[PDB]
Parts: structure tokens; C-alpha cells; sequence
């Protein structure tokens, strides 16, 4: 029974608009940075095993890794990794009735969390999803997410080069009917493409964009309209044949009970960097119980919480499809040891201990301690 | 080693007679020639003994896994689900995947209505005794596996209250307080007075400190279940258990909406499907899993849909071996929002115990218990 | 005039080819000749199964019941003889009823109120009123109200056939036959079920009605888009298209397409199919007589009745016994439209009763009584196999 | 026109359980700060004017400075004070699609926000309300929150001598009809008496709670149930006559639309220091349309904060009653400059152009900058 010894939290900063390195995207006026940017979380037990954490870091990740070394780092040094969803809900209590429910208090729990299971398992010497109630798959789909080219033509051939790799399932971020159009005739029927509509649009703008596309069979519309906008996205579900898709953008199994209630989604997309295990693991359980897909999401990362989130997607019954960020993935080999693969349409579930995965010696050496 | 499940045997095993819930069996009901006999408070069947189905499952090392269900009647037919069916679809499979399992296993017959009754009693079995396996092989207990320990007692309430007269039956309810009890329910069935008289006479008997529940036993109407809620709520109701028949949902609903008292429900079901639509109406506070119907897989997923939609969870408790007993606090030990655990020994091996109001958690790995040698003895095989 | 005996014994055929179709490669029966079917993760016998009840009165007359013996029959049975036999014995068929709500509050508070103690139920209820027919010189239908109809139109139900053109054929034989409506299930449709809707139609003409089984592993977007696949090319209606827990689901899809929804087969009791008709869920409902027995499909259709709403019954794998119960009932009912027909069942299976059940020319015809109307032949009395 | 040239952030750290002064009270299981700190703004324009911000730094103040230094500053820079409202909307838009709708990031633009504002004021030579649509009030009624003391008769006392100090409303924090009953009996049948009953009750154990107080005569009763148990809370409410009061832990608008959807409470406590002015108003806009009444919360403080939440109470229609941290508010005095009051059951509206108080020469010397 070993015990939770010490705490550190990092950056890793690769290189791929104003002075820090910010720009705005002008169709859902959100900032980011020109550059890729992680949080790690490394936590070493009494006895030196060592578990791995992952969240968001795109913006201010000072601010998480303070909330991590000056708050959540006592609470959590001396604890059992076993106990890693007691500890979670713990934590979460200490802050909650303040209002520090999401956003970076929440992701500053996520890399905590997954450390937490990385550490449960190679302390029982299992995987994860062998902790979380079992392995129904050693594979999971996985879908091209984003084609980022220049024009349509230029983003068709992409798609094209992906489906000639064993993919067959595609998502466009559509900031419309046309780029579907193209998409389905250079793709064939058989392939399914879904649209990421990035909350900028009311109900209504966006049932006329849906009903324009689903001539050319649409797989789902994820982020029809804003966060907020319960009552549109109720709206838009009743309005249109096509799946709805939301979640990304949530932090607890909390903020998917109202849209459930209101019969808003036929998917969930939960995003483990945001989430951590438990919290993942407690909404794709809730899914279940609702006959509602689970599709998680994947974003630029070191690809920690990415492994994290194949753990726990191997143990979820209602898990259709995962995203698979290509141009994230691709470069973010390096810095990774273990099995953790995509090819041929199909993310590989890794094998060892934990999240079966680990930051290079070379990835370690990149870390920016706080 | 990679160590996959060989064999599953299953056996019922007789339980020492006990004062049973409602008595102290009225004249005009005996058992007929095959043991049971019914009891006109409920026109529900009783055996003569009580019995369960034990379930041992061993893998391909020799690890030993126990599980336990209902036996009460026709114990062969849930036994015949298992040696039938089940059983074949196990072996080969992982302890680890106990979960899948359980959902495989429930997929098989499902879309055929085999979703509660006799099937999950059998499924239910099956669980525990994967996840006691789980538990040896990882070397950890049951709550360890499923989020941590975070308790390691479990508050207790005193349920058997049966006796002829209220000042005997307030006199045992005493001596139940004076062993370290806090928390009672008394069975309207057996409230000859009425339950206000009842309750006064509890009230008065226990102080103001003691917290009183009622159990309603289901048969009633909303309305009628209404006023006799509201005619108890003056001397200080705990909750109201079974306040209607269990189909009757909008009576539920309607019952929660009209009273302040806790309105507990949960015994009966199977699974956590069971539970959605009773929520969905706002019918209940208190959610009661009893662990021997459900098995560990849907009693946490009835304890997560409850942490979810702030409901308290207070598990039933039936006579048994004390396997599916020691499951129950293994995940009773894991839940957030387990308030208290119902109660109501020589058989099993362990450090599983009740006192001062209290539950104390196995310690071992696995469920912490095991059937002892002389109790192995006991087995009828199937 | 009362119950002295209740027997109850299991009919087990054996199968040239398993139901719904061969096989697909990773489909293979076990030990016991069990199988798993991947569309619907569904266990199957490979052989036919069933579980009958003989009860016999103290004057010497004599009612057959049955239920479903597919898996684990000798669970059913141990319901039968361990328990509700001696709470049967001594009571009158007359009170057939009171006496399924006699047994069924036997066991309602600890949740055995349907899976396989209903089915114990329902084979008990088939020959209580098999016996009050009778003993009464009637049919059962005049003792449920009346006969409304002595001929119920009949679809066919089920194509095993390897390819889709071949399946088309074989619907046209049976339309040569004298049958109109058809149904094929979705776990067999290899082309996809919008290819099957369209070969159909095309081999059948304009005027036949054609519906789909869907087996239930669906979501609410799932069966929406698939249906609406269907549409154009005239669905008469949709079966089993989501999950049986999933209310909102099913809701949605009633309430998202024009095409009727279909339900009902897997539940046990009335009580059962209140939620959904509450979410306004179904335009039809599936009634299978051998998991209700004859009180509770009663109850169910004097329900769907009051709530304006279609009985289609189900036809599925057994002797006959509750299939005519099935028939009996429905010449009972007003609002029964037709009523499934199994042919690859009905026809091997006619050796193994007496009556005048017959289906022929798209149409049921309705035994003529007294009780059930029909019974198990001699031959197949002598390959029951007690409990 | 002058315009933001400069955006500095701070901690006051005043003196008044682990190592780094953090405990955690168990009856919310929430940690505590062993001292009082703040996060203070302070944004200078080209020509030289000041404005101040506040917000919550009792916990991990670091990430809040960091957001505001790393990401917020440089897009508020440039731009016009009076523009505050849509300056703050911008900023929102920037994370909101990442789920930082709350918590750390809305105290960051709190800060910001009261800040922009203040500066708005000066520019213009007005006090804020006269910028939010008029000044209603020159004083705002005030009661007495908390109780702090060791036994029910120590605390019925401290009552009893706020009574003889010209208040006749109040708060007790249950963490229990007993506790009613004597300060009924000590203060007499006019006085107004609320209990806050700190979120941890199901929808069950609050209505019995708050059905045993009622034959005192319960005010109000605030945060009966967790923040997310919008069920619990709709069914509280429909359950007692008491008017059932929320708002505290909240952060824009939004957070209360679910709420007033269900008719789940009669007031709305809002925490300036939470919100900022722009969402303040916005929530005391809704509540005006919707006939729920506004009784704004206070809490440990420089009084920064608090001067900006007494210009919205006076500008806002619907504002009741507002608390008064008395604990706080006293010791706090020193520390400012301006003519913030309270005394007699009654707070000052402060009159100089702006917020209308700023911190002292001395104050400022013991701001810590980021």
C-alpha cells in the first residue's frame, strides 16, 4: 500500500496573432496560441513509482500549475492512488461552493486524476480500463478531425489521402452546404462525414445549415449553437434527423444532467485533457444509462490525457468512435514510449501498466518545471 | 500468468431460522406440502427455512471466488439460469472484465424481457463472485477497485421490530438502543394501533435524538399513503419506505410531491434502468439496493446515478450467508452518499461484524469473507 | 369442479436450418448448441424448444397451456412445480383471472413480476382458460367478451434466404399464396435494410404493405435516419427500432416520422405498456402470447383500445398451443388489424396438433373451440419430455 | 477619449489547519484561508488616471494574477473604459468555447471589469451608478451576517449588541431551530432573521429544516441545497412559503436563467466580487423582469469590491437589503479612502466620481505586485 510522496507540475512547449505568441480566430472570436503548449503532472509515490498526468495549457498554464502546487498538491501528497475517485470528489468539495466548478480548477483536477489511475495501475500492475470495470475492445475507430487547408479543393484531396489510408470517418469544421457537397463526392458514399459547427449560430441559423447538408447524409452536427444556448440546442434536436453532438467543452457528468433532461444530444464528445477519469468515466457512464453515444474528443497534446482517454474508452460500453487529431498526433510521436498507435482508421489501445504510456527521457528533458 | 475463469458451481445453503420480519405467523397460514405458506399482511410466499444460492467460481490457478443471491423460492430455477446459460458464456472470460461480463451476459436475453426477476438474481451472483475474484487476484478489497475506501464503518438501523403488543414492541426497539442503535423502522403491517400510535409511543419511548422510519410495505394507494404520512410526520418521520406498489409510479411521484418526509424506495429492482424513471418523476430521496438481487456492477451504477441526481443511498438488507453482505458494505465503502445500511456470522470467515450501530468493513482482500470449512460442508450442490 | 393436476413438460424439435438464417462467421453454437447473434447480441437455440403445461380437472377434463422454453427451461418448470402448482390445485378454471392475480402477488414485492415467472404464468392462465372453455362448451373467445371475427389476416414474418434477391423470390411465393403484408428482420438484410425496403417493393408491386424489424440495438438518431432510409419506398411499420428501456428514445423516433411504430413483444404486463403509450411511443402494439398468457394480453389489448392504438400480434418459435390462445384472444379483441404469421413454423409444426387452426390465403383461420380448439396430437403427446 | 495604457495586479495580505494556513470547515468540506487576502487591479490610462479593481484571493491568487497578467491584460490595453461592458464581453468570448465560463477566469474579469468602470466614472466625473441608468438610493439597508461565536448564547448576545447598533436584520449560518428560537426570543418579533443553511442538504432534509424555523418567522432561506441540485432547489422551493435565496457562488447571467426557468428562488444574492459590474447588472436586470428581489452578498474584503456592488445596488430597482460583513467591513476601515459607510442597518453610498473609494496611500505600500 503505497503512497502519494510528491507532486510536480510542468510545461512542454513545441514550436509548429500579437505579442505572446495570441491570436483570435474571427467565427468564434476565441484566442490561441501560435504554438503547442501542455501541462504535465509527474507524482512519485513513497516507494518511487511514478505516475503521469496531462491537461490544457494553451493559454495562462501558470495558472493551473499553481492551482496545482499551491492548493491541490497538500490534499493530495500522502493519499492512496487506489482511492483516485475519492480523492477527485475530496478535492472537488474543497472549492465548489465558491463557484470553482470548470474552467482551469477542474483541469487542474484532470491532470491530477489521470496521474492518480497511471499510478493505480502500475501499482496493481494492470492497465486502466482493467480498473475500470473492463476491456471490452483492444481497438477503437477513430475519424479525421479538421482538414486545415487552404481551399475546399485543396481539403478534399487531404480527406482523399486519409481515406487511401484506411479512414473513413471524417469531421469539417465548417467556419457551407458545398463544402459537404465536395466532401461527399470526392469521398464516395459510404464513408460518413460529420460537420463541427463551433457554437457561433441561434437555433434557427443553425437548422437551415444542418437541413442543407443532410442531402449528402450528415453523421452528426456537433456544436450547433452556444454553450448556453440549452434551449436552442433543445430546439435544434427536435428539428433535424441528424445526431447532435456536444460535450467538448463540459467539466462534470453536472453539465451533461440538463442536456440530457432536455433531450438536447444523441452524442457526447467529452474531452479527457478537461475531464480526467473519473469524471470521463462517470458521464460516459450517465450516456449509458441514456442510450447516448460516446465520441470523445482529442486535441493538441503531449498525448498523456490522449492515452488516458483510450483507457477509459476501451472501458465504456456506448463508445462508437474516438477523434483523431492527425496533425496534432503525427509530430507528438517522439516525445512518447509506449504502444499507443493510430493506423488504418483504428486508434490502438496501449497494453502495459497504467495508461501504458510515458513522456521519452528526451520529452522529460523539454519539461519547464514551475 | 493471465488467470481466466475454469469452472462455476452453484449450491443452496439452508439458513438458521430467525424471528422473521412480520412475526410470529398468524393461525390459517401453514406451509402446504411443498414449505411454503403465505402471509395474509402481504399475500406474499414464504419458505419454511430461509435459504440462498451460493455461486463458486474458481479460475485456472485455483483462486476461489464466492457469490450469493435469493434462494428463497425455487432456488433451482435461478441455479438452472446459471448451470444452463451462464455458465458457459464465463468461462474463459477475465475477473477484471467482470463489468463487460455482466453487461454480456444481460444482453443475451434481454430483448426478450429477461431484464429483472430470477435472471438478475442469477447475474447478480455471478458479479459478486467475479469482483471477489478480482479482489484476491489484485490482492485488494472490492472498494478498493471501485473509486477507494472512504469509509471503513458503515452506520447501521434496526428493522426487525416484531412483537404481539406497541409497549413490547417499544420495549425491544430500547433494548436495540441500549446496544447502540440510533436509527429504527418499524412495518406498518405489524402497527396494530395504527401507525400515529405507533409512532407516539416510539417517539416518547426512544427520546428525540433516535430517527424512526417507516416501512409501508406497498399496499396503498398515494391518497391513503398521504394521509398516513402526514398523521406520522408530527412525531418526527425519518422516511417512508414502499409508500405504494411498485408498477404505480405516478402514485410515487405524486406521494413525494405531497409530503416533506423522505420517501425511500429500491429493494425490488434489478438494475439501474429500474431507477430512471422513478428520478425522472422526482419520486424518491432515498434509494435502498439490496446487493443480493443487483450484484456489485448495478448497485454502483444505482449509487452513481444517485451521487448524480443528489439522492441518498440506504441499502436493504436480507437474511443470507453474508456474502452478498459483505459486497454490499465493500460497495457501501465506496459511495459517496451511503448514509446507513439496514440490518437485521458462524458461517463465514473474516472480520466482517455489527455493533454500536455500526458496520464494520471487511478488511481482506476480495469481499474480505469466505464461506468457512464446516459451512463449505453445508453445500447442496446443484 | 376443480384443478387436482398440473404436469409440465418441454417439446424440443430439431432444426435444418437455425432460425433467422445461418450462421455468420463468428456465430457459432457452444456445448449445448447455443449460439450468439452479433446484430442483436441475442442468445439462440439451434433446435426448437418449448415449454407446455397440462393441468387436469377433478371431473377429468383436461387444458394445455405453454410458454417459452428457448433457454433454461427447466427454470420455467421449477416455477411451475415448486411453487405455483400447489397454489393452483383446488381453485376453479372459471376463475382463471383472479387466479393469475392470486399467483402473481405470490412474488410481486421482491420484483418477480416478469421475465421468466410471468412466462410460468402465462402457460398456467393458456390452460385455465383452455379448461373453462371447455367446461362451458366454448370457444374462448365467448368468454372474453365475444367473437368478433372468425378470420384474421395473416403477414408473413421472416425470409431465410443467402441474398437479397433470393429473399424477394421467396416473398413472391407467398404472395402467389394469397398473402399481402410482409416482414423482414433488419439482422438479416446484408445489402443494408434501404436496399431490402427497395428489392422488395420492386419484386412485389405498389399495393403490398412491408415492414422492418429492426431487433432493438439502436439509438433514437440511428433508427431515425434508417427508417426515413426506408420511407420512400412505403413503410408500413417499424418494429422494436431502440432499446425496451430506452422511453425517450422511442418517443422520439414515434414522434420524428410519419411511419407507425411497433412494440410490445418482450413486455409481460398491461403494466408494462403504460410508460410508453404515456410518451405517446407506439401506434401498435406486439402482444406475444406465450410470455403473457391470456389474462394479461386481454388486459393489454382492452388497453391499447382505450388509448386508440393498433394490436399486431407476434407469432414466434413454439407448438401451436399459444399461438391459438393468440388467435382465440384476438377474435376477442376490436382493435386487432392482423396478426404475424410464421410460416417456416406453422407449416413443419402442423403434425403436432388437432383443431382446425389452420392460416392460408393471408389469413388466420380462428379455431372453432371449445377452449383453445387446439391440442397436442398424439405423436407429439409421445416426445413431451416431463419435468 | 483617453484610453488603457497600463494594467498592474496585486495581493493584500492581512493577518487576523495545514501548512501553507489553509484549513477546511466540515460541514461543506471547503477550504479556508487562515488570513485575509484579496486580489486588487490597478489600470492607469495615457493621461494618468487610476482605477481599481477587487476580487476573491483567498485561494491560489497566483492564477488569477497570472490570467489577468498573461492573457487579459494586453487585449484590454488600447481600449476605452467606457467601452467596459462590451470590453468585458470580448474577454469572455475568448475562452468561453473551452469551457472558462466561471470560476477563476470570471474573477479575473471581475477585477478587470469594477476597474474599467471606476475608471468609466472618474473620466466622466460621476459615481458609477449614474452611469448604470441612475442613482436610486443614497443609502442601502444592511444585516448582520454571521454569528461568530462559540455557544448559541454568546452568539444571541453579539446579536442583541448589533441590535442596540440600529440593525434589525439578520443572518445565521446553521453549520438548528433551536439556534432560531433564542434569537427570535433575544431580539424580539421585528427583527428580521434568515438562515444560511450552506448547500449541504438534499431537497428532503432542507424543508424539514426550514419547516421548523418557519413558526419563528423565517426571512430567507439561502443555499439549501448543492449548487447543482437545481431539482432539489425548485422542489425547496415549491415546497415552503419561506422566499428561498441564491446566487452567491455565481458568475454571469446565465448561471441564474436555469434557476429563475424552474421559479427556484425569491432572491438573488449576487457577490460583486465574483461578477464584476457588467454581469452584476445584467443578473439585476433579470431579476428585475422576473419580480425576484436582489439582496447582494459581501464577503472578506479590502472593500474594493463592495464599493463597486453598493454603486450597482443603488442603481438597481429590486435591491431589498444587502449584507454586511461586520467582521470584515471593521478592520478593514484603514485601508481605504472615500466615503464608504455602514452604520445604524444602513450602508453609505459612496459619492466621489467612480467607485468613490480608493485605497489608501498605506495600503497601496503593502500590495505585493505579480
Amino acid at each position: 500500500s503505497d503512497r502519494v510522496k510528491k507532486i510536480e507540475s510542468f510545461t512542454l512547449t513545441l514550436p509548429r496573432p500579437n505579442g505572446r505568441g495570441y491570436l483570435v480566430r474571427k467565427a468564434n472570436r476565441t484566442v490561441y496560441p501560435t504554438f503547442d503548449r501542455s501541462v504535465l503532472v509527474r507524482i512519485e509515490t513513497e516507494n518511487g513509482a511514478v505516475g503521469w498526468g496531462e491537461t490544457y495549457g494553451l493559454v495562462a498554464p501558470r495558472a493551473t500549475m499553481e492551482i496545482i502546487d499551491d492548493l491541490l498538491a497538500d490534499f493530495t501528497i500522502g493519499r492512496d492512488p487506489f482511492d483516485a475517485a475519492a480523492i477527485h470528489d475530496d478535492l472537488y468539495d474543497l472549492m465548489r461552493v465558491r463557484g470553482y466548478t470548470g474552467g482551469f480548477y477542474v483541469d487542474a483536477l484532470a491532470a491530477i486524476d489521470i496521474a492518480l489511475w497511471d499510478l493505480a495501475g502500475k501499482l496493481a500492475g494492470l492497465p486502466v480500463c482493467k480498473l475500470l470495470g473492463g476491456q471490452r475492445r483492444d481497438r477503437i475507430a477513430a475519424y479525421i478531425s479538421g482538414l486545415p487547408e487552404d481551399t475546399r479543393a485543396k481539403r478534399a484531396e487531404l480527406a482523399a489521402a486519409w481515406q487511401a489510408k484506411g479512414f473513413s470517418s471524417f469531421k469539417f469544421a465548417s467556419p457551407v452546404a458545398k463544402e459537404m457537397e465536395i466532401l461527399r463526392e470526392r469521398l464516395g458514399p459510404a464513408v460518413r462525414i460529420a460537420c463541427d459547427m463551433h457554437w457561433a449560430h441561434t437555433a434557427s441559423e443553425a437548422v437551415a445549415l444542418i437541413k442543407a447538408m443532410e442531402p449528402h447524409g450528415l453523421w452528426f452536427a456537433e456544436a450547433p449553437v452556444r454553450t448556453e444556448d440549452i434551449d436552442g440546442l433543445a430546439r435544434v434536436a427536435a428539428s433535424v434527423s441528424t445526431a447532435i453532438a456536444v460535450g467538448e467543452e463540459w467539466r462534470t457528468v453536472h453539465d451533461m444532467v440538463p442536456r440530457v433532461a432536455r433531450r438536447a444530444l444523441a452524442i457526447v464528445q467529452p474531452e479527457m485533457g478537461h475531464k480526467g477519469i473519473t469524471q470521463f468515466m462517470r458521464i460516459g457512464a450517465y450516456a449509458h444509462v441514456h442510450h447516448i453515444k460516446v465520441i470523445p474528443h482529442a486535441t493538441i497534446g503531449a498525448g498523456i490525457f490522449l492515452a488516458a482517454s483510450l483507457q477509459a474508452s476501451a472501458a465504456l460500453a456506448n463508445v462508437d468512435c474516438h477523434e483523431f487529431q492527425h496533425s496534432i498526433f503525427e509530430p507528438n510521436r517522439r516525445l512518447l514510449v509506449g504502444d499507443m498507435d493510430c493506423l488504418n482508421g483504428e486508434y490502438v489501445v496501449p497494453t502495459g501498466p497504467g495508461l501504458g504510456v510515458e513522456p521519452s527521457k528526451e520529452a522529460q528533458g523539454l519539461l519547464k518545471k514551475h
